[PDB]
């Protein structure tokens, strides 16, 4: 049974990050893995607020747009905004109840937060230069092609949570439940985390930055600059949150923290790389989709298919994975004035 | 089963607060209930660092104290540190999961994050005033007193959690489980909920007013003035805090959002009065345990017992609960300049 507060007196600093004793007393004199109350710290000097960026010319750059690069643009902001509802509200549901380290549970909700104030910059922005919001905001839910996307990722969330739910409720076993086998093992649970882990790095750290290219490319024109400027505060903090899901993954694999999540993450292996390797064939087809009408000064579906293989190599290698592509230069180094 | 991105496309302005279809799309631009917004944008105005107040002074107050006041000063930060552990983590673990509305999600998420600032602040404070914090928190988990109200406040909780996970996994019924009856049932999961926001309520409206009085009395003797400015800024959160709650018990009592909500808060009516009356009593009681070896200028058990009085009157008249005390006027008038 999960409890918000665990009367037993432990020492959190031999806690493992996640399934041991939930966190009792929030405390932050201490830490045992002190990246967290580092990224803690970080993403609190960054805190911004989406109305502090002027973002009243997109709209006029908006109405000049040929309508094959409003298709561009808005696509890629309907993106967004899909991804980032998801991350707003999914790290503290799915995560939260699994943490047994006071750093780590801060971390998630601080990270979480800044993924509301993401949400809120989409609306700013969106509000800012179409006539009808409600239009756009639909049509993330009704998407065909952005709705694959969504499918995907959530079921990483999903099924971590409700195999949480069976733990908590009935513990390891063999369980009756209706007369159904329900067989619930830690070790099973601990799978599901590490692959939901890994899905939500590679949604941090290759989804949102081919959709960063996106962005900045209209940038790059002189277009849709307010957008760009909170793009670059949100770039920002999304080099906090993948490091953040870097260490956790980096810190279950070496054993350093659970001896089993070692063993269990060398099982997994083959399992992730293929995650990884679909996650960034889902970003190629999603140019096919973005540049299906034409394509703008500076990207297409090329250019923004080589940026994919690009990024997912360096990703990939920060947590241990082989590399899916040939090793290549950057395709876009402009896009490292706005990083 | 709950989904972190439900694929159909709702009206989310018809929506109730809780337990409609959990929110899929993360939007701004409009809400079935701006109360949610305006805390939103008022707790983002108000975003503060514990680190940005000087507490240096404090060390050098601390150590010129009495043993027993700093016993007094002691034990209420350290109830302080418990209760908003309790409050960093569980609106999310508890209240996100059951949130249709986008602006009610936001809310709690924000409230939440909020409350690790409060809980840093409380850990910049010990670390500043006494040698060893280890023995300060320590003594939250094992402490007789404090572990009394943890234990009653962390039940609401963890009662609604656990009925979640039931609900989200079997749906309403009567459920085999390893041979055991369970009956999932809607009404009886949402009159967790209300009992959950009204001890929420009274936790925030009277249990830390309770506290913030003791802390202002040392910044009335001019003492401990760095602590009081961080309470300052706690209790000017809490006041968002407490007023959120109050909107979403009114809005759930008065049937607007859900009209079963509205009967089952009246079935419910004696039985968050007589919680309300017994936290008032436990904060009667916990001011005999602070004042146990005596009491200090301005602020003593008899003094603090009419303010719980005085608060606990206000905040239930405010959730329409029938007051159980006399009609006093405030004895800690002086509290108004820090509040
Ligand atoms: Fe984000
Ligand atoms: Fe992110
Ligand atoms: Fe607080
Ligand atoms: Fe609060």
């Amino acid at each position: 049974a999960y409890t918000t507060f665990s009367q037993t007196k432990n020492d959190q600093l031999k806690e493992p990050m996640f399934f041991g004793q939930p966190v009792n007393v929030a405390r932050y004199d201490q830490q045992k893995y002190d990246i967290f109350e580092k990224l803690i710290e970080k993403q609190l000097s960054f805190f911004w607020r989406p109305e502090e960026v002027d973002v009243s010319r997109d709209r006029i750059d908006y109405q000049a747009l040929p309508e094959h690069e409003k298709h561009i643009f808005i696509s890629n902001l309907k993106y967004q905004t899909l991804l980032d509802s998801i991350q707003g509200r999914s790290p503290n549901v799915a995560l939260l109840p699994l943490i047994s380290i006071p750093e780590l549970e801060t971390w998630v909700e601080t990270w979480a937060f800044s993924e509301t104030i993401h949400s809120r910059s989409y609306t700013h922005i969106i509000r800012n230069i179409v006539n009808d919001p409600s239009v756009v905001f639909d049509d993330i839910v009704t998407n065909e092609q952005i709705q694959k996307r969504a499918e995907g990722i959530s079921s990483y969330y999903d099924e971590l949570i409700e195999m949480t739910s069976y733990w908590h409720l009935l513990g390891e076993g063999t369980h009756t439940v209706n007369g159904k086998t329900v067989t619930v093992s830690l070790r099973e649970l601990k799978k599901k985390l590490y692959l939901c882990l890994m899905s939500v790095n590679a949604l941090e750290a290759i989804r949102f930055y081919v959709s960063f290219a996106c962005s900045f490319a209209f940038a790059e024109r002189e277009l849709m600059e307010g957008n760009a400027k909170i793009i670059r505060l949100i770039a920002r903090d999304e080099a906090l949150h993948l490091t953040g899901t870097q260490h956790m993954l980096n810190l279950l694999r070496s054993g350093a923290d659970d001896p089993e999540m070692a063993e269990i993450a060398e099982e997994c292996k083959q399992e992730c790389y293929d995650l990884f390797v679909q996650a960034a064939q889902q970003e190629k087809d999603w140019a096919d989709y973005l540049f299906r009408d034409g394509s703008m000064i500076g990207l297409n579906k090329d250019i923004l298919c080589q940026y994919v293989e690009y990024i997912t190599n360096i990703r990939m290698q920060a947590v241990g994975l082989d590399l899916p592509f040939q090793t290549r230069s950057n395709p876009i180094p402009w896009i490292n004035t706005w990083l």
